[PDB]
């Protein structure tokens, strides 16, 4: 039987839980009986991708109505959507291909999730849970409850809560110290370059499986770049608050899973509104998109030379701005390295 810990088993369980790949897709609106999760392939994702640039040129050249007609069925045969007595959207508008997008992204996600889950070699000796440990190429390890380390990230995530999210309420169940392989070797020329900072990065579930398999990876250049409020890079925030939005959790799913990662800024390009591009000027290595509140510097610690921005959120003092909360982004892979991974219960006040 298992050697693993029970919130690590418990841990392996949440990333690999095929009814909430299920319910992701449903609220996708893809019909299960045309689409089940076993016959889902990255090679059809793919091809939907490449008929949703096939959208984007067609709408740049301003193709005819039969062209776009011919589109979105090709896509709606390769990805099957229930809308029930409702019509398919036309992919004609950006927001509709922005959308769609946004949909892939996610599904090629629990297709990595699912190929992992199913795939590799079956033998009668080893644990499921053991052989799935495995697959995720990361050490998992549990951080003790009344330690210092563990101390530091729960003021971190007490004190960095902001009021405009009063949503929710946030507890801290489990923390993980996680070891991505190779990803300390790659972070490595990046290991002193100034301003280090551990930050916060919130994502789906079902996400998490190809996060600790394949570690956060920046949007392909194929993709439409309008969603992305910072141009195609690794989003962070210095609030937790702000973080937790993106873990996707409800009434019905309160548990979500948070990401603490050392990510080394450098020069940082200061920016107070929006710039969909990806190209940073000479001698900057970073964006920090400049908030309205920020987290006390005052109050700022260096767990184990990284800074770690733990102050109470006080007023930045940055006039006509668009963000409520700094976000940070770094436009290369080899600027992340993946230290701890948190179990949240979300306390919906109601
Ligand atoms: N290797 C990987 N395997 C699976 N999913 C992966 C992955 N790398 C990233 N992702 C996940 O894909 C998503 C992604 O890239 N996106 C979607 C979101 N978009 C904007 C963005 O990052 N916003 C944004 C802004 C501020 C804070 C935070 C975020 C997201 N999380 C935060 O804490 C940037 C592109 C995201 O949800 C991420 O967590």
């Amino acid at each position: 039987k298992s050697k693993l810990p029970k919130p690590v088993q418990d841990l392996i369980k949440m990333i690999f839980d095929v009814e909430s790949m299920k319910k992701a897709m449903v609220e996708y609106e893809i019909d299960l009986q045309k689409m089940p999760l076993g016959k889902l392939s990255k090679r059809q994702i793919q091809a939907a991708y490449s008929i949703l640039s096939e959208v984007q040129q067609a709408v740049s050249q301003g193709s005819s109505d039969s062209q776009i007609l011919d589109l979105s069925n090709r896509f709606y045969t390769l990805i099957p959507h229930d809308f029930g007595m409702k019509k398919p959207p036309l992919l004609n508008n950006a927001d509709s291909v922005q959308a769609k997008a946004e949909m892939l992204d996610n599904l090629l996600d629990i297709e990595v999730a699912y190929s992992l889950l199913r795939g590799g070699s079956d033998d009668s000796s080893k644990d499921p849970i053991d052989v799935n440990y495995e697959k995720l190429k990361t050490d998992i390890k549990v951080v003790d409850r009344d330690s210092e380390e563990a101390e530091i990230i729960r003021k971190y995530v007490k004190n960095t809560h902001a009021t405009t999210h009063n949503a929710y309420d946030l507890e801290v169940i489990d923390i993980f110290k996680i070891e991505r392989e190779g990803e300390c070797q790659r972070y490595k020329p990046f290991k002193q370059l100034h301003n280090r900072r551990l930050l916060w990065h919130g994502s789906r579930t079902t996400n998490f499986a190809g996060i600790l398999s394949q570690g956060l990876r920046i949007a392909p250049p194929e993709a439409p770049v309008t969603g992305y409020m910072f141009g195609k890079g690794i989003y962070f925030a210095d609030m937790v608050s702000k973080s937790a939005n993106y873990c996707h959790t409800s009434q019905g799913d309160p548990i979500g899973l948070i990401l603490l990662g050392e990510v080394a800024l450098g020069n940082m390009y200061e920016l107070k509104h929006a710039s969909h591009i990806s190209k940073l000027p000479k001698g900057k290595h970073s964006v920090k998109g400049l908030g309205k509140t920020t987290p006390d510097p005052s109050a700022n610690i260096s767990l184990d030379g990284v800074d770690v921005p733990l102050g109470t959120g006080i007023s930045s003092g940055v006039n006509d701005t668009s963000l409520l909360y700094n976000e940070y982004i770094v436009y290369d892979i080899a600027q992340v390295n993946l230290k701890y991974l948190l179990k949240l219960k979300f306390n919906f006040k109601t």
